[PDB]
């Protein structure tokens, strides 16, 4: 199986496979149970921005997630990133549907990593509908208005996963990473899901099978 | 295959399956390969004290190793243990021996755990027949607990493994717990000793001696 370190913004509570009963954002660690989360009051139709970053020195994993005129969900925890994850590694964002849906509209992503210097940064603004630089995987597309769209939009539809990782691998492992996308979750259920991911995974890792819903195409399964 | 988390007590490095290149003391969360270690002066045949909490508030396990007059070592680490551990666990103590070797010798052993529902247990003296431990592999007890082999003449053996647990099972969630013990390693000395909370059940794995500590099966 792919190894998988990952930030999630949880839009659906599975109570039945650990997660609290109410939206969260939470540090993943090779399991979709989270090690730790944080209350997330998601806004149905709104602009949210994520923020991850991690060094070396302290070797804490820490994300916030905000929108305008609202108070921020943040999350921290320890990892020695070295125990977790290969060497090199394949960046990216994932998303998916189930039974309930929702837009997982990307509309930027950036990030830097540095390991002393060697260093990568690239920034995505806008996304053209042929963006050579993004391996899309599943139902992920891009260039619909110059965004990313994680799962497949007509409207939003159920049982869908995709994702889009940066094509170059990435040297992870002082050491030090940050991470930061926009991006609008929209839903005509009163129940959206099921949600948005940053990982950070093996270069050659693809969605597992069967993992829409509560799995966020990052897990084959809940353990 | 068992649950483990543990405080190891690490005297032989193992670099090729990632210990420092010295003797330290780790957090071990379901692997050898240590979550955390930090560098310990360990003192050949000299009494040490080795401390280990935990508080379901911060959720942080730390753990201190000393001996008198010297400088202690110290290691801290977020771990959540409802999302580790079983809700019933055992408390215990591990030693190995590999192809170099030690005394693995338990002088005192205490434990406090609270969830209000509470647990103590103190043992400042081992008897012969100290019915409420649970000795496994090489164990023997009677006043201190030989964790590992020692022959006739008091020098310990390679290729020992043992154990020590509680004899009750023990409500880790649902909170915190404390551990003290004592301990006496003399000899290059290999491999250490651990405290350790396991799934009820949990018994030495197989093949085990040496740098696993009796508590892990492989070195993933
Ligand atoms: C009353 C509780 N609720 C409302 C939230 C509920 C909802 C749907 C079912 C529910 C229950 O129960 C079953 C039970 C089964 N069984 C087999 C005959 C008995 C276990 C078959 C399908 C469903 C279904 C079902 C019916 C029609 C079409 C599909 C299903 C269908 O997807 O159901 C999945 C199995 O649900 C079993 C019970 O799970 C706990 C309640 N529940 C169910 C769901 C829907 O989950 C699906 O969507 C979620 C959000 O997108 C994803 O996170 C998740 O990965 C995914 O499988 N959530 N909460
Ligand atoms: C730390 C220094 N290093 C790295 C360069 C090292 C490397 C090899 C040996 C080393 C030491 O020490 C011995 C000692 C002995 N003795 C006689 C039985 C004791 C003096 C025999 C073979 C070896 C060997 C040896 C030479 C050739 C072929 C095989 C081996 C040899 O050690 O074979 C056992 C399997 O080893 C594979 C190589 O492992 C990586 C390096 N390292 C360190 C040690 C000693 O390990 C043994 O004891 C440890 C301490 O109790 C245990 O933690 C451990 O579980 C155990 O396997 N092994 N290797
Ligand atoms: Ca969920
Ligand atoms: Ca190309
Ligand atoms: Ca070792
Ligand atoms: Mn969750
Ligand atoms: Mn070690």
């Amino acid at each position: 199986a792919d190894t998988i370190v990952a930030v999630e913004l949880d839009t659906y509570p599975n109570t039945d496979i650990g997660d609290p009963s109410y939206p969260h954002i939470g540090i993943d660690i090779k399991s979709v149970r989270s090690k730790k989360t944080a209350k997330w009051n998601m806004q149905n139709g709104k602009v949210g921005t994520a923020h991850i970053i991690y060094n070396s020195v302290d070797k804490r994993l820490s994300a916030v997630v905000s929108y305008p005129n609202a108070d921020s969900a943040t999350v921290s925890y320890d990892v020695d990133l070295d125990n977790v994850l290969p060497e090199w590694v394949r960046v990216g964002l994932s998303a998916s549907t189930g039974l309930y849906k929702e837009t997982n509209t990307i509309l930027s992503w950036s990030f830097t990593s540095k390991l002393k210097t060697n260093a990568l940064h690239f920034m995505f603004n806008q996304f053209s509908k042929d963006q050579k630089d993004l391996i899309l995987q599943g139902d992920a597309t891009t260039g619909t208005d110059g965004n990313l769209e994680l799962t497949r939009v007509s409207s939003p539809q159920g049982s869908s996963v995709g994702r889009a990782l940066f094509y170059a691998p990435v040297h992870i492992w002082v050491a030090s990473f940050e991470a930061t996308f926009t991006f609008l979750i929209k839903s005509p259920d009163s129940h959206p899901a099921d949600g948005i991911a940053f990982f950070i995974s093996n270069i050659d890792s693809s969605i597992p099978s069967g993992s829409t819903g509560r799995l966020l195409g990052l897990f084959p399964d809940a353990n």
